[PDB]
């Protein structure tokens, strides 16, 4: 039997405590509005949560969000994580304000807060991740390659126990922010609204005119007449006929896309964690806007 990670709620903490940590991330998001040319820290926090979760292997329960291992040099220096140090740095003063929260809880809560605060769906979220030692840090190379096709994508995500719908849903996070040539070898915004969470990823894939080109690091990307880009793995969602059908469904139903993404994103952030029968129910946090804050 693989490793077992039992959710253990930070001693004495309840929903109100975590709503505070959320509110502090949310306030700071509002505050550092100007970053990445007025994109903000929203997207990088969404990406930080996915990457700290996306090391999971279903086969042996190694990696995943539970251990908060990104805080160790091997994981924070992962070439795939280039840039994410900004997300870490952003969450640093949050963690000094709320030092009782585990690292895994913080990184994953950062992703939740970012989505909700960019007008994304509500993402139920559970506390109880527990910091694990350095020797538990997963090796580099577990996050995906961008220069690949649909067959790669489908296989890759099987290791995260994600099916076709879950893959297409999670990839709509590429409505957010942009690629940076210095970080990934790709350059450009994915779409128009860079820090507002919509189903624009699917609509753009279908409606724009894309042209495959070599960028300034000699990597291939799909470039639109409108000035957007897609990764080869992004564009594969319309080259594969099963993916294409789901792309069309999300392009044509914002509510279903929100619903599906919420489920898949909670699932991604919870993979590898055992929650006790007596654990609290997932928390649905209020936005600042819903609190009047
Ligand atoms: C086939 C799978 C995926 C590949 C190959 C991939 C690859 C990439 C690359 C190369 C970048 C640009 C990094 C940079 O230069 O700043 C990027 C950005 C981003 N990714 Fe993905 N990604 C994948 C799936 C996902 C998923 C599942 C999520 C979250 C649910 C996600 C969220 C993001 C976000 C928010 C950004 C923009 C961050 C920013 O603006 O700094 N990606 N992705
Ligand atoms: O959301 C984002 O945050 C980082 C930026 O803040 C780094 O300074 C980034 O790349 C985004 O698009």
């Amino acid at each position: 039997t693989p490793l077992v990670h039992v959710a253990s709620v930070e001693k004495g903490r309840s929903y109100e405590d975590f709503q505070k940590v959320y509110n502090a991330i949310a306030l700071k998001l509002r505050e550092d509005d100007e970053a990445d040319n007025y994109i903000g820290y929203g997207p990088v926090l969404v990406r930080l949560a996915w990457h700290t979760s996306g090391t999971w292997d279903k086969h042996d329960n190694t990696g995943g969000s539970y251990g908060g291992t990104y805080r160790f040099k091997k994981e924070f220096n992962d070439p795939s994580n280039a840039g994410l140090q900004n997300g870490f740095k952003f969450l640093e003063p949050i963690h000094k304000e709320f030092p009782w929260i585990s690292s895994g809880d913080l990184f994953s809560l950062g992703g939740v807060t970012a989505v909700q605060e960019m007008q994304g769906p509500k993402i139920p979220w559970r506390c109880g991740r527990v910091d694990t030692p350095e020797d538990t840090t997963p090796d580099n190379g577990r996050l995906p390659d961008a220069d690949k096709d649909a067959d790669y994508v489908r296989t890759f995500f099987q290791r995260l126990n994600m099916n076709d719908r879950e893959v297409v849903a999670l990839m709509g996070a590429h409505a957010l922010g942009k690629t940076h040539l210095k970080r990934s070898g790709y350059e450009g915004p994915f779409g128009a609204a860079n820090n507002v969470f919509t189903n624009e990823f699917y609509l753009n894939l279908l409606n724009e005119d894309w042209k495959l080109e070599k960028n300034d690091a000699n990597n291939e990307q799909w470039d639109s007449k409108s000035g957007y880009m897609m990764l080869p793995t992004d564009y594969s969602l319309i080259q594969d006929p099963k993916y294409l059908s789901i792309v069309k469904e999300y392009a044509n139903d914002q509510d279903r896309f929100f619903k599906d993404f919420s489920k898949a994103f909670e699932k991604l952030l919870e993979n590898g964690i055992t929650f006790p029968k007596d654990a609290p129910s997932p928390f649905i946090f209020k936005t600042l806007e819903e609190q009047g804050l």
